[PDB]
């Protein structure tokens, strides 16, 4: 496995890594297999959806925001039990199909790591699990 | 990896797929393993749930348009945006453990194919790993 | 095969840190490198994986979950959470962040549930 470095920089934005997904599975050489990717964050998360325009993922944070709001019901008073939830909402880890040495997903679906708790330095670990 | 071609009816609507998931686990002949189901959508989804009383799927659904409206704060232009949250929510895949030949599933578990901007000509991915 | 671990739920809405009953079957596999999958094989409740030091956050999670979805609502949270979750196996250790804990996520106890851990690779 792989470990890449993150920065982020807003309270909440949704990085594309597909480009790093891809670097993982071009070093590993294999020609099928899975790729799983997994974020060892709490406050923090995996998704994967539309990577053409910005207004989906901007739709999706401020849409999040709108439900489960920064401040509100929380016992948690550090102020980011909602990236916690959120963190959960996205999931920790999402996996890839990985078929003649390319990723097998949509046209524009892109991989993304969720930020909920910005700006921080980040790690998102890729496993390639041959044939 | 074997790929379903799909075609959904309803804006919105979840379509079970655990037979079809079966059929390729069968015919795969494996029999101990883990079956992926890989939804290639950015506006439909994968999900586990109750695969006896409809109308659970149906509150969930309805629950899901409640929380998250088809109308509101939306800059995308599709007017889809909606869709796009729900399917990151229920998840772009799940797996399911193969043992003894057969999915090993709760008594209620059914898999399900999340269609959240339909109709549309979909298609779902299931790959078998031993 | 499957490790299946047996759980007695209580409370309404509880998550249940699982961390170490899947180490173990980590352990008692011997694999050093591999993925372990959590499953939970119930529709109303499931897996997730945050915050293991902070009993508040699990309890902010489980109240605001509750607030925004007040036993269909079992159902959709048991959606949310996820059927399973996925953890990489490295040095024979499941490779999860500091404050990462395994939680199998219960919304209609109490009952007798189950937890199924299959190791890969």
């Amino acid at each position: 496995v792989i470990e890449y470095s993150l920065k982020t920089s807003n309270d909440d934005q949704f990085i594309d890594i597909t480009n790093l997904v891809k670097k993982a599975v071009d070093e590993s050489g294999v020609s099928d297999g899975m790729a799983v990717v997994f974020c060892p964050h709490t406050t923090a998360g995996i998704t994967i959806n539309e990577n053409a325009d910005p207004d989906v993922t901007r739709d999706i944070l401020v849409n999040l925001d709108k439900v489960f709001p920064k401040v509100g019901d929380y016992k948690h008073v550090e102020g980011n039990s909602h990236a916690h939830i959120k963190a959960s909402l996205m999931g920790s880890s999402q996996q890839i199909i990985i078929e003649n040495g390319k990723l097998k997903l949509g046209t524009w679906q892109g991989i993304y790591f969720t930020e909920f708790d910005g700006p921080r330095d980040r790690k998102v670990f890729v496993k390639i699990i041959l044939e």
